[PDB]
């Protein structure tokens, strides 16, 4: 399977690195996709190489879709093709796994409701006005979407993501 | 004349100083509120006292608010108390200025329906499923409500948020 | 009304924003003169554009003169150019607002001699060397210079400075 | 099963961080010794909390070992009792998983004579002098011992100690 | 003999230490005087013992003085007795040198009148103002009186001042 | 007299400043020597500018050798050439200046068994393995070489090498 990551600056470092390694270790094959081609830096200062721009992404091509938190999903959601991507492979049943501010794409992508997920405890009256059944728990596991809240729940947020795409 | 401010620590340090002496050069009393006391610091490392805790406020002993942005909006509106504040002042119709994510305290306060208003573009939809008819511009005046977007207009946003507290 | 400032990389950042928003409130034109053209960062990590170059300002075209504070004004100070300007726009009798370190541009341009103001109290004594009948208040006016200290005078040395320039 | 870490301030923290959420995934305990109670901070920022000092430690209460890198190491390996806890954990052949500078512990400990593995290139030639057959390879597995060099093997590091705890 | 160095927090990290181990190489006794005991940290997070307060300077028990620069000069110069011990170790001969920042200190306590010296190019006009014949050069040396401008001048500052102590 | 210094970024500041300019005091030429031309910076944030690239570098044309710590030894000593200089200037009986990580190089340019010196305490077990009499003392000087473990033993570094230069 080919997984692809929607992220940007000021991503949060583990919310990438972690499903980035765990996801590796399954043998399926990850890709960066950011607004330009180079390097892009965490909150806390990892760098990590950027695949491929958002413009050159055809969602046809991936099978499943990432979204670390951190800052990059306040930029990321104000791409329109960024959004697009997240809106094609979400409303098609493709897995799509959320952690932290990375479902405020899904919210801008207008795929969330009447879905049951959860968020960074800051943003669930926003997941609410989106319509998301909003649940406190360190993963909620709605069909194709896997959320979790906090880098806390990282082991959580994977052991789900990990059986979807089996 | 007292204002107050509703915030925490990784406020926008200019959104929070800039409309503290804007208003303070007219004579008006100005206090900041935050979850304890002795001091929060920016984003920017500027640090300020805080004068009193959200369990102390009184809102009927306060003239006008000021919800700053940064990171501190998505911390405050998670508390109870900061939420009824803002949520007493604002349906009130007493003077409220935002700016950036400042709004989002309103946005959890269920006030903004059928409102019309702005802020930092990164959270325009979560304002626009909260209920706000969303403007691009550097201040927008709706009633009580003066909102602004970003740093760049805070020449603006005082200019007229003075005019409704005189 | 065009205001011309005097700054550099390591201003103090709120002493160059806030009066550069508070004039922009009045309608006046706000201009940042530096070394080159592009962009300067003060202390706190907040960035400007630089409007022109200090061998580009033609003194006369400009009505009134900002020295904000911070590490730039011991830069400043060292640009024959940008000394001369601050010396004719004083001389002159132009409207100067100085706080904290910028008086130091004023010092080296020696207009000071036998003028009363006040200055960062880390600086005094050089004030005192210089001339200066040296005060201890959050804002001084002596005749076109308006003179403050710290950032906590940001609101009185405005609220002094506007009047100069109605 | 019980895996203890053994590490300090300045450990890599995508090395602690991603070895703890993947074991727990698992449903293993997962246990952070240090020098003192209260928090450690890695390299970029991440704090996290210990659970008990290296004093408090009895290795035979522990099934398994993980020694992530960083400075961390240089720190640890000058304690004689976190260095006897991994001599003890080692020589016993209970699962040790090392990275980066993680087995500068083990060389302390006197027990990697005649073993095959990895290490952050930058001190192969410790590992060598240590007697070990030092190899440039993402993971090694020489019976107990799973081995990795930098963050970028997370991915085949944890994959192979892993199978080893089944 | 025993040499004193008056400074604080924001010292020039290579100042201060650069002197303090090429005074001690000599044999010298090297004492960190400040505001209060613990420790103090340059501008480069270098930290360093303070050994003793101003308040408790006998300057009768130094036999020499070194004035780092930095920002510490503008904080130590507010120090009545920081001032006085340097006033009184500087006018009674003895041994005092000074680099960059360091000479404000001198400033305050009015000793520099007629005197030959250097500092950081950016506070000459302050030198001068104090009555310095104030020289371009990598070191001055005038009697007791041991100064230099920048790090890049070390060598030669420490060069002619341990010849002052022989 | 032509000192070389081996070296590259995270250097440790003042254990490169510190030789630098106390071998200049002496009239001795000084030379950087690192991975490219341009500059190199170190942990606490000093930069200097690189004088050759260890390719360019013959050994016959220098003297003595400094090897500073921190983070860079570890970068230093995977390029092979700047590794046989090190094996060279050393193994000629060259004056040889090592302290704190510096003779991680030294260990790898395979010249150290049988020598007495000492080191960073954190890498005693790699010195001792590298055939060192490892010795816990602030300087000690074995022929040519001339070896400190930490920037507190800076003045008794240099006094003694500073005399094998004489
Ligand atoms: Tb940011
Ligand atoms: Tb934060
Ligand atoms: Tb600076
Ligand atoms: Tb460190
Ligand atoms: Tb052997
Ligand atoms: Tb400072
Ligand atoms: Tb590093
Ligand atoms: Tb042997």
């Amino acid at each position: 399977m080919k997984v692809l990551f929607l992220t940007a600056n000021e991503f949060e470092d583990v919310e990438l690195i972690y499903p980035y390694h765990r996801l590796k270790e399954e043998g399926h094959a990850v890709y960066i996709a950011s607004f330009e081609r180079g390097t892009i830096t965490g909150k806390h200062g990892y760098s990590v190489k950027v695949d491929l721009t958002f413009d050159k992404v055809n969602p046809a091509e991936f099978d499943a879709l990432v979204l670390p938190g951190g800052r990059a999903p306040e930029r990321v959601r104000l791409n329109a093709k960024a959004v697009s991507i997240a809106r094609k492979m979400f409303s098609e049943g493709k897995p799509v796994a959320s952690i932290c501010h990375g479902p405020q794409i899904l919210i801008s992508a207008g795929v969330l409701r009447g879905r049951k997920g959860t968020s960074y405890p800051g943003i669930k009256d926003d997941m609410i006005n989106a319509g998301v059944e909003w649940v406190d728990a360190e993963v909620v596991v709605d069909g194709n979407w896997v959320s979790s809240r906090v880098p806390a729940d990282l082991y959580a947020w994977m052991r789900e993501f990990v059986k979807l795409l089996k």
